[PDB]
């Protein structure tokens, strides 16, 4: 009957819209329901297995340009009725906003593309427990120095999403996500690290044995870290933290903070903020993409674009509201970015180390030191020290401090070792000599 | 009809139990539903107002000593049916655990005390917007140096919780929580800090004006921080971070990690881990308490106890499972601690500064450097430098490093300036001279 979840949610949406139709000028309703299994293995203990159903119905109602908003995790008929009633009532207490309303009819995806996001695992619950347990065992076995387990785990979920609005849009789609992980502790002083694999289809996942081995390799690599004196060094952001480095851009080009005049990129539109060979491509329509979407949280059509082209920032990321505040049309960004890709410059991670030849590789960062207003950047870091093109030893208690404007603009190169498990996908990046 | 939420949830619980009764040896069902309003003010902008209903039904099913577990956010009749069915099926795939089952009948609270947790706000939605806006305005007005707002906010929620199990327990209760906050940015370099107030009744909350003023005082205090060289100094944990310092104890005395032999306190039961004048009292039955509870996540009766008495650790914190693994009875700790109180030694914060006379006051900490296995402690810190019994200036980029065993045992004193907004409540604590 989960084969019927889409038709169940379509009723929830259209019932909500009907209830609201007479009492409002416009309304937007979104439902999603994500269900599936979480397995947790602790070596030499009973595994824990759960079935989780987590869902929401959001509604936004517009009356006299006054916005009500209500959301309910409970999808029963009376619960939807109360939520709708709550939005309507709230809209009686709020200040009118001529910039507020349903998304422009011409931008809605009335017929939404099939993105092939749905790949249900055919796995036994027992089979899933063995996956999780196998990953944990691979890690624990790899070295004598690994004395502890935080466990293995497996997750498989299928989501169903439906959006509708009073312009007459009703569209919905299904998706799947599976993952496998393990976490262990190694001792010499003490370190803990994890490894994982993720994908929309089971065939996209790495083996348990790969995850354990990788989990062991990482944790063992971190053992007995040294400290650096303050110095000038070039710096590599390993692909896993490099993605987050470009991730800061999202907040700085957000339409919301633009009209609020709160981003350090406010004057930068159409200007080069990054090296001239670097292009950030957005592919919201990618088949089976981790971040792929048929339409955004407002039902707006979603678009293939280079957000950055030859180093130049081409566009803001806009919703209906921030587009209207800026006198533009929404870019289909309500709810975030969909699938960023940054091409490598033709080298491996190992080739970059040889390239740099002495410097820091940052494999992990801590805290928020990153200001959207000023572009100021200060973050705790750990990683490896490199000499002669080869990693010497792990290091920690480091601070990476700069401005994102300067960091971004002066990037030396980006690698081909691509982190594929995230929304934003790129390789390691080499920064010019800085203070660390 | 939210005046009927308790009777609605009791049906959800007992229907679940009936569905499971024929297919299992024992079952435990918990429902909660929390609803209310979130207001967000951004100075010179349209406020955002929402109604949120967030809920869950958890179920644990036991068959042939095999445990199934399922949970659903959707409380509709068919959703409960599927969740129950999912637990039952999962229990066919899992390994039997003779330590697993329903809580001991003799420990369940069949007739649960009234803890007076329910104090619905009588506030207009418009009135709530004014509260949030007033807090933000108080802060923005206090000083020229405050150039930015992250906004004010107001939240008011009433929860309903019902537990039932196949031993025939069915009990439920209602609660309320209200809060008011603001966050601003001050400039000279740039800092941001927040302030808040919280309580079960509106009459427990501070005025908007108090929150704004406090928010300004904090943010302005952090401006232009200096750095210390590595040195020996005594250290105060300001009450707000002091609570978290005792909070680490919870993980170290947890029954789960005891039977796993994974805590540095494993051998410490009945032994002095803290100064002989210090007593940690647990008052789970406190009228209107922030953490008060009529019974725990297993329906077990909850108990007034000194977890630490004259510096000595008296008991583990146990659930049904970990009690059974340890050959004991549950302490009513499933789901955490309820209301910790630590008495002050008779001095104010100002008296402690005079007392110390030179040293560090830590007002905030970053990251997890705290190991439950080893008791090792390393954390980023910020705060004030103190000389002559008076704060000199703000400082940052500090690392607090020790072992919790040594830190706890050697605490010099704890203040009377009590942080009352948290589960654990105590004043500032003075640590002996350490490396910072």
């Amino acid at each position: 009957f989960q084969s019927n979840a889409r038709k169940i949610l379509e009723e929830a949406v259209s019932t909500a819209l009907e209830l609201a139709s007479g009492k409002s000028d416009g309304a937007e309703v979104a439902v999603s329901k994500t269900t599936g299994i979480s397995v947790s293995t602790r070596y030499g203990e009973v595994e824990n297995v759960e079935f989780n159903s987590d869902g929401a119905l959001g509604i936004t109602v517009y009356h006299q340009n006054r916005k009500g908003s209500a959301s309910s995790t409970d999808l029963s008929p009376q619960a939807i009725a109360r939520t709708v009633q709550a939005a309507l009532d709230i809209a009686r207490y709020t200040s009118p906003d001529p910039c507020a309303g349903v998304a422009d009819k011409e931008l809605l995806a009335f017929d939404a593309p099939n993105l092939d996001l749905f790949h249900p695992a055919e796995v036994s619950p027992d089979e899933a427990i063995e996956l999780a347990a196998r990953a944990e065992q691979a890690a624990l076995q790899a070295d004598k120095r690994i004395t502890n387990t935080e466990g293995g785990s497996f997750n498989s979920h299928y989501g169903v999403k439906v959006f509708g609005n009073s312009h007459g849009m009703l569209q919905g789609y299904c998706s799947t996500r599976h993952s496998l992980f393990s976490c262990v502790i190694a001792e010499e002083d003490m370190e803990r690290d994890y490894a994982y694999t993720i994908g929309r289809a089971m065939s996209d996942l790495q083996t348990p044995e790969w995850v354990g081995a990788d989990c062991a390799r990482r944790t063992l690599s971190r053992l007995s870290p040294r400290k650096l004196s303050t110095m000038k060094a070039p710096v590599i952001f390993a692909n896993e933290v490099a993605t987050g480095l470009f991730g800061h851009l999202v907040g700085a080009i957000a339409g919301g903070s633009v009209y609020r005049k709160s981003t350090f990129l406010l004057d930068s539109l159409g200007k080069q903020i990054l090296p001239d060979w670097l292009t950030i491509e957005e592919h919201p329509h990618l088949l089976k993409g981790l971040a792929s979407t048929p339409f955004d949280s407002e039902g707006v059509r979603t678009e293939r674009r280079d957000i950055i082209k030859d180093g130049i920032l081409t566009q803001w990321l806009l919703t209906s509201y921030s587009a209207r505040k800026l006198g533009l049309k929404s870019t289909g960004h309500a709810g975030g970015i969909h699938n960023w890709r940054i091409a490598g410059q033709g080298l491996s991670f190992e080739q970059m180390l040889k390239e740099m030849g002495t410097g820091l590789v940052v494999t992990e960062l801590m805290g928020q030191g990153v200001s959207a207003i000023t572009g100021d950047y200060s973050r705790g870091a750990a990683g490896f020290w490199v000499e002669n093109g080869e990693i010497q030893y792990p290091v920690s208690e480091i601070t990476i401090a700069g401005n994102l404007k300067d960091m971004w603009r002066n990037i030396v190169t980006v690698g081909n070792d691509i982190e594929t498990r995230s929304n934003i996908q790129c390789g390691s990046v080499l920064l010019p000599e800085m203070k660390i």
